[PDB]
């Protein structure tokens, strides 16, 4: 009886051949597929493959494609690790000079209370990532409301983000806001700097520099006198030019064309331009983000609450003379029921918006092309109700790279119900989609990885991420679970990230290879002590150091202080207090309340012998609310020694008398 | 002259036939060894071959055997990194709802001193760890005894666990007390809940609930009025019915039968139970344990102290009603020589036991299985006295899987003399043992990872390690060392884990495949900054920012201070001193002694038209123990201005005279 | 037509075979080069290759080579992840018992500001490494000056170091000091401890101990009373015995002869030797250290401020008895040219000694070795100017293995202009150089790894390394950067490292293989919490405590605090102030000035009934500066209540008067 070898031809069934197979070679062997595609009745050990894929029907008539190891170079990382629900990359990633921006929100929850819009970034190509920042404070009317953001990028060397304002209590938006701000960059520039005699304002050229007045410029080497160092942008001339005012003047022109010189920008020293766009009428969320020239962008959008749904994008022509100028435009209507959350992107004037669909029983996300900026469009529907997941995306060739997550184990499918309130490993998938072809019929999404859906509660940070290319890599930064309940249901239904292990979510980024490498490798193993959040050095006593400035809002408790010498050439040491008053209090004594008290000494120790003593008894003491000055010297200055009430209390009593009392005038008795 | 080819079948020496290989292949060439075994007079260059196994005697009549990488689908991972001696996982891992606990005690050496019994967990199946968690506080009667644990599960959602109190002095057994503790879970239930009309009590069905009398319940949507939010058990009715008292009735009964609701329940908002056993007659340490079915478990144990020796297990046969009950049952007294650290685990109806040997000139560790719970047994010898370490195992299938470790190189076989007081790489082997067979004159004991033994002192924190199996993985919690010395001798005889680089030993993971694993990876590189210890933000202000409440408890030096509004709707700052009493005091200045004092004003600077001071003079301050008051008031309130002693002290002076005293009446003189 | 297939002979063009196979192969597939060498017109896609090396010239004529993953037994490591400028591993890196050290400097520049002299360790054999120390303080006249050091190594049992003083200003060298101090070391011993009758001192025979007077020595099982503990060097005999004073004496003489015993000795708990060298007269830099005996060392140096440019080394043959008695050696004067930064090392009679190049369009590095400690030289020059790079090194068998980094890309070539102020991906290479051949003509320099250049500013911290063996392996430790911009053209001018992500430079290792392994791998996984740096436990109440003693030196902002019991028993909770005198104030309310204020209290809350208050009133306050002394006794001791002034302040006044005053006399009016 002949028997037949694996075919891998994603047709034949295979799955006899690849057991036999798994079953006469040694565990340990690495088997490799060629590249091909196997069909299977189920998925076998993956795990034991190297350069495989295999289609699968977990739902008969629904072929999804499973990567092994190495079928795809791209590897996963995790880039969050906070104790905060951190997920929500959707849809606000960016490349900017070098560096990989994966912006989300850190929250408590599916919902405002808590957040802070927040990025990490990678400086290494996505090997190792930064300590979160936060760009966002807490909303001045909070807890009432506060800030979301699902809209974030870059035009002309500005970030711009859609700042929405939302309630605590059921998450309705209640204001847009556009925000924008210049981003840090260091220019080494030659020429363009001039300043005309007798006058103290300076032009500087610096083409597409995306100032406005007020913000920060640093320079150096300008050659120029009085253009130096930290300054602001005094007027914009045009795109390309603006002032500085300098604090001197010349009897002669000044003009440093052909010498070498530093400018900088600076993010943190620059204050964001708000421009309220009010309650936007129809608009649930505003998603994602394409820039279109060096004059503005596009942004998405959904509105989702009421019937009829609308899903498009709004586009702001000229984003840096008119913030507050946008025009609304939607998608065809056959493609707004059951979608949402729209990611944009722009290539070689073609806008390309892919939908999220709302249900596994619907229809689902659907691509839309446009060469008009939204006018007109050309549309496409994805098969087998894609939904639960927005699909970001770049463009690479002649091919839309797109990445997705199941929100839990066994959602994707067309037809599958929702799966919460258990732990599980959601599929996160890849696909191609060829622009020319304009087919998805035949679309192949492959499981490059899987996550872990906590189950504690129905909400998932799995997935709803975003997408960049830098250099031959696409990423995909999104969220994952883990494990860990956040104990809603338990003793943290506060959820209070601080208790416990906090919230489970957190982000991952999936780095995938899109074209060659021409180098040799720059990967390593991280084998350092991470000292960048807390930098610590042990000091030459042995003592670990912490010379970074910190602040600390949590709750403390202290063991022994010493305050050092720190303030005005080290000559003292400092204590300020802050808020309306401060107060220094003494805690109820747990075994010896009878002693309650503080002492308050300016010498070293106990013993009144090392300096003047003040001690304030407590309530609970034996002597209760005794006060003890003690001295060498009593001495009142600037004002009187009188009593608080008149006629009611005495200098001295029978057993205390003063010796005397040297007075310069006998006693006004009343 | 013909040459022959490697054999590969483990007893042809294969050794010239591999040289010549290794000679004749680019060192960059992965050698493939087709998942076989070589005999070999010494080992090769192993790190050249995968998929490769070598059978070496390096003492005559001893093979053991050792792995290239890939032979074994493994993997291992450190995850601890403490300055405390982390050690001592055995034998006290387990697997509770998706998450893997490692317990262990962190301490300052083999003993008790500052010891905690602690553990770490994995919400990712292993392949990141959480901060360490301190399960107990030093004992009330510390520094005379402290706590100790090495058997620790779970039996119906309870934590168990031996906690023992022994001497510092010499690690003596004082105190046996059985401590248990209700597992953290969230519920997803159906009804179940009932309150009867005009009373205030509901009665919550949850089988195998595993509370007690005042324990923490937490309610969500439980569609009966008053069972809602933190709650604690009132009674507790069976096994599978509680009751919870509400602040309120209704003329009406209540059910929520058919809808949907959440519990939980919290490890942490629970007290432990304490079960005092008194010092249990015969026994060194309670050691391992086996859930044997909902009411109970055995705990294993030795005495090795006198002779003779013991081994064998106590039986709990219903912890829940009865915690101080249990059955004493030895292994057979053949085997009770030279033996300790039993381990213990129970799979369909057999309990398993294996002992560490403590000689290698006498006869090892052996294996014993049990039908009766431990009254009667089968028994088997390892050959060549295992000696030095446990062997945690589980069974998987048809196999018991083993793991032990030398606790320094070269110590393992029989015969070889213990190799201290040097640095060396000791091996970690594991073993299969088929159970049907009974027989393990043939075991293979395979070297899969080498540690380090640092050499600094006699004692090895290698090894003493636990097993669990999660899913299609066995993972083995193990200790480690690195070449970091604890200067025991040196400077650091009192072993202070806070100097220099503390204690070397922490711990390790080994996660082996151990069955099919049918989904893509869920493996990551991790690129985070690790922000769950000290979680840090960097604020608007671009300054790092801790949200979590902290407790810092060593000696700590700071500098510039300010005390932020925190406290009563952020009215004031605040500072609460604890103690009996508080002291705030001045140190004896380095450069200008005489300047000593400490300034306390109720405004921002030192100059005291910034708000009203007090300033405490120092001894050493040239106006010694000076005290100056100076404010625009002076108002005494309360209680008359005494002079502490009597007809002693005076008011003002002749170079310091008041104007006059206004009085209510003339000077009482006498 | 035939088609060629790759030759893999280093001369045949394999580009068309290449494109060839990697167009007709899966992206998946690891394509074998078989260890063979692949010359092509441009590199490919490299990351698709494992085994194979390539040779490319980028600029014809220069050959340079290119490694694919696996063609080097080896790997890339990140080693420091802190804010400060880490650069300058050269040459200073050692091994010591087991520990392989990475010295560098931690500055903000390249020169001397706000840098220490640190380093970090590993423990298990580079896989991870320690929490940076501090080796130095900022110079006593800081900031006009501070230390620097580029020369550091071990010789008998001490750490010697050049610590040169340089300017701020221009990083100039104003003087040179040895600085050296006993390693730390256990040593287990027996006999050697020898105390005569009647008197106090005890000799202790320890060979080549390296230890002088006034050093740390501790005692452990001695068994000869008194020598017991922490102890320190009273006397030293000669190289191999010193004395001990122990606090008694004993009728007989003691000897433990044939007892086992231990000793350690303390880094830091020793002080340095400091031997000033004053301002050596012409050099520029010291820089890289040999071992030569028992007795001492050389140093390498270079002058290269003015002409004519020197290098050689330093010889310090007796640096234990005459540390400031050493000897000039130059290489030939037809070296000395645009040469800086020899590294040295000693091996079998042999003193090697490469140079740096200074340029690319002149003669570049050298190669030098002597067997008189370089009195007389042979010497080969590196082919194609070698520049910008050291090129530290060891030997290895008949092969020199040396290491040497671009500072930006494309700057290795002869030719090869300055590539700065953009970023760029810098090659690192290494070289064997065969001993007995002696002609690096032929040289083949193989990319290994690729660093990243940020470019905001022109200089690099890339490369300028340090090289030890350990085992098997070969230890490159060298520096790199990330895209993170300092931001020095920006908002960050004055360089601070605690704003933003400080300075990208960090260091790295690269680990290779040298030969065989003999030793089933000890690679793991890190998986742990890093809890070395700060230590953080989940204490028994759910909260993180931090057992450490640390010093935060940063301006702090603190919320809610509470100082704990902590000192004296426990007794009290305590605050020290430090400084020539201490300040603790309140600052200008943002919102209520005028309730500016501080309450001191002696017991728990705001209210006076809780325990004595004295309230000291802000200048901002309603009632400014105003001081209210709450208490139910005031109770003035040890001194008069006296106004500051002379008749010029009263006791009460007409609404405000005491009841009467108790008196043991009349008042005394004048
Ligand atoms: C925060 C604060 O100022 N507390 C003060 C309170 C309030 O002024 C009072 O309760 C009205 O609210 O009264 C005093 O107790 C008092 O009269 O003895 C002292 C205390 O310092």
């Amino acid at each position: 009886v002949p028997r037949g070898s694996a075919k891998g031809d994603g047709v034949t069934d295979d799955t006899a051949a690849l057991t036999s197979a798994l079953n006469d070679t040694p565990v340990g062997q690495k088997i490799n597929g060629n590249g091909k595609t196997y069909k299977v009745t189920s998925l076998p050990d993956i795990s034991r493959f190297i350069n495989t894929r295999f289609v699968y029907e977990r739902i008969p008539g629904q072929p999804l494609y499973y990567a092994s190891e190495e079928f795809v170079q791209g590897e996963l990382f995790k880039i969050t690790d906070t104790p905060y629900y951190n997920a929500w990359p959707q849809d606000k990633a960016f490349v900017y000079e070098n560096v990989i921006y994966a912006p989300y929100m850190g929250s408590d929850r599916h919902g405002v209370s808590r957040l802070h819009v927040s990025w990490v970034k990678s400086g290494d190509d996505g090997q190792t990532w930064s300590t979160p920042e936060w760009l966002t404070d807490l909303h001045p009317d909070y807890p009432t409301v506060n800030y979301h953001c699902m809209s974030m990028g870059v035009c002309r060397n500005r970030l711009f983000a859609m700042i929405e304002t939302r309630t605590l209590a059921k998450n309705a938006l209640t204001n847009c806001a556009l925000w924008d701000r210049p981003m840090s960059r260091s220019l080494h520039l030659t020429g363009g700097i001039t300043k005309a005699a007798n006058q103290r304002y300076a032009t500087i050229h610096v083409p597409d520099h995306g100032l406005f007045v007020g913000d920060f410029v640093n320079f150096s080497n300008s050659a120029v006198t009085g253009v130096s160092g930290d300054m602001t942008v005094a007027t914009v001339i045009d795109k390309d030019n603006f002032t500085v005012l300098t604090p001197n003047q010349q009897t002669s022109d000044l003009n440093n064309a052909g010498k070498n010189w530093h400018m900088g920008t600076s993010f943190h020293k620059s204050p964001w331009r708000k421009t309220d766009l009010g309650l936007i009428p129809s608009v649930t969320e505003v998603h994602s983000f394409a820039t279109i020239d060096n004059n503005g962008f596009a942004m998405g959008y959904h509105q989702g609450d009421v019937a009829p749904r609308e899903v498009g994008l709004f586009y702001f022509p000229d984003a840096f003379n008119s913030p507050s100028n946008y025009v609304r435009r939607q998608i065809p209507s056959e493609y707004e029921p059951d979608a949402s959350e729209p990611c944009i992107k722009y290539y070689d004037g073609v806008l390309y918006l892919i939908t999220r669909g709302t249900r596994g029983d619907r229809l689902g996300s659907s691509l839309h092309r446009s060469r008009d900026i939204g006018q007109t469009w050309e549309s496409l529907r994805f098969p087998h109700n894609v939904h639960h997941t927005t699909l970001p995306f770049a463009k690479v060739g002649d091919d839309l790279i797109m990445f997705g997550s199941e929100r839990a184990e066994n959602e994707w499918e067309a037809g599958a119900p929702d799966d919460r309130y258990k732990a599980s490993y959601p599929r996160t998938f890849y696909a191609r989609l060829n622009v020319n072809n304009w087919n998805a019929d035949d679309i192949e999404w492959v499981n490059i990885t899987d996550q872990i859906y906590q189950g504690g509660i129905v909400n998932s940070g799995v997935g709803v991420g975003s997408v960049v290319v830098k250099d031959n890599y696409i990423y995909y930064m999104f969220g994952g679970e883990d494990h860990f309940n956040p104990w809603t249901y338990g003793d943290n239904s506060a959820k209070d990230p601080f208790k416990s292990d906090g919230h489970p979510s957190d982000l991952y980024c999936y780095k995938m290879k899109i074209g060659p490498d021409n180098r040799v490798s720059r990967d390593f193993r991280y084998g350092a002590v991470p000292n960048r959040a807390v930098p610590v050095f042990f000091d030459t006593n042995g003592v670990r150091t912490v010379p970074a400035p910190m602040e600390f809002t949590g709750d403390l408790g202290l063991g022994h202080v010493t305050i050092r010498a720190s303030t005005s050439s080290n000559i003292r040491s400092e204590v300020l207090m802050e808020g309306e008053y401060g107060f220094i209090g003494k805690s109820i004594p747990t075994d010896n309340p009878a002693g309650q008290r503080i002492i308050f000494c300016g010498g070293e120790g106990t013993s009144s012998t090392t300096g003047a003593q003040i001690t304030l008894y407590g309530a609970n003491n034996t002597d209760s609310r005794r006060i003890v000055y003690n001295g060498d010297e009593h001495l009142f200055q600037s004002a009187d020694v009188k009593p608080y009430n008149d006629n009611v209390t005495a200098l001295g009593g029978p057993s205390n008398r003063f010796t005397t009392a040297y007075l310069g005038s006998n006693p006004i008795v009343t």
